[PDB]
């Protein structure tokens, strides 16, 4: 793996994400001044369980199909066999969406962007699982403290996705060195931007699997 | 700091540790087979409180001296001001020693290499510190479960020593610069040897410090 090749891999991943980031960051950052009123939050807390679970399920399905088109533009992901691709997505697509959701999180007032405005974890009271919504906020709070750049999110979520330890793979070691060159490109780019201080502040991926299982 | 330069950094840390590891790992596995007899274990249990904390203090001062030379061979450490070097050493050296003792530990029979042979925690009965000795054995048993390589230990102890969160540093940004590079060197090496799974199974931090507040006299 030549130096100029891993530097092209950084770019390749960084534009695959910018093309499939669903929402542009500058639109998320200028909308946090806009906040749900107390009357509007009431309207969400009054919604039934079914209606509230089904809205969020439609936003997850929408976000997951942006993650799929993010993997299908990764150089190397297309080359893997069709079974390994579905295995890597059916296990890593949900974890990528959670990492992507930190761009919509505003640590000032502890709110996330949802269906037009920014709102705290009061909106999702109708779901009946405050502890799951709470840990999603506390995880998003951790990623927001680092101020992750779009390129850092692009390379990180790629490593979340391309992991050669998922059960069910067949051409394992072909996913291994593909995972390695993404580790190479991620470690590479962090040096150029002097951002290697975030690696120790990165959550363990035991947490992400734990949240998705719930 | 390029990636090839932290490639240099990984090799330099694994070289300093090799030159300053006090006991060779292969000799510890060879000495692993020979174990204290009960007649010998009793001989230690009859020693004084003073006679037994005089030997360990000699071994702890001897082992700490190897940690100093380890740091003095890490380049980057030697170009810090001496006030920060001392501060890092008084807070770090004893905790490096606790991590290095995991190599002298045998999980098959909960024994450890001490003064010639292997012995259980009953060997240190004369100290009267049954929970400190038990906390150490509990700590080494968790580290031996990860099968630390001689290079994973080298990089982990380098991070244990180089911490910008120490009180008393004033050129603090100088330290975290060297600390951030050792973090990437640690991750970049765990990738090369397919060993990132040990990042999660590492002790929490504040766990070695809770193993060194246990130290009045
Ligand atoms: C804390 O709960 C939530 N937080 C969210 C934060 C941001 C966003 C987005 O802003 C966004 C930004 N980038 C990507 N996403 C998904 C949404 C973009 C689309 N959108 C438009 C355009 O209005 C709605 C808003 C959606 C959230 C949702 Cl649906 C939720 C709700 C939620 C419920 C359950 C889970 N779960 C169960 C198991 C594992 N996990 C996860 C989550
Ligand atoms: C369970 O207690 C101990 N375990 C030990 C395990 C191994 C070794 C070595 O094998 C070794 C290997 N690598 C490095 N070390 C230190 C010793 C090499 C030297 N040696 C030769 C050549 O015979 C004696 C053996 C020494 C131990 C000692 Cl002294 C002890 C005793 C001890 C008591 C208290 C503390 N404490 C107070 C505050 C924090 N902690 C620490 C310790």
């Amino acid at each position: 793996a030549s130096l100029t090749e891993i530097e092209h891999l950084v770019q390749s991943v960084c534009k695959s994400y910018r093309e499939t980031c669903q929402l542009r960051l500058e639109d998320l950052l200028r909308q946090r001044s806009n906040i749900f009123s107390r009357e509007e939050v009431t309207g969400y807390q009054r919604k039934s369980m079914w209606e509230m679970w089904e809205r969020c399920a439609h936003h997850l399905t929408e976000a997951i199909q942006y993650v799929v088109e993010f993997a299908k533009r990764l150089s190397g992901f297309m080359e893997l066999c069709q079974n390994d691709q579905i295995v890597l997505l059916k296990a890593g697509a949900m974890e990528v969406v959670l990492v992507r959701m930190c761009r919509a999180y505003n640590a000032d007032n502890r709110t996330v962007f949802f269906e037009g405005k920014y709102g705290g974890m009061e909106l999702f009271r109708a779901l009946g699982c405050s502890e799951l919504i709470s840990s999603i906020f506390d995880f998003s709070h951790s990623l927001s403290a680092l101020h992750f750049s779009e390129d850092e999110i692009a390379l990180y979520t790629a490593l979340v996705l391309i992991n050669a330890h998922r059960p069910g793979l067949q051409e394992k070691r072909k996913v291994e060195q593909l995972q390695y060159n993404l580790e190479l490109a991620f470690h590479h780019h962090l040096c150029k931007t002097h951002r290697q201080s975030i690696l120790a502040k990165l959550p363990p991926k035991g947490k992400l699997r734990s949240l998705c299982s719930q």
